[PDB]
């Protein structure tokens, strides 16, 4: 999510 993927999260 961000439109992006890290900090274990899309
Ligand atoms: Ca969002």
């Amino acid at each position: 999510x961000x439109a992006s993927l890290x900090x274990a999260s899309l």
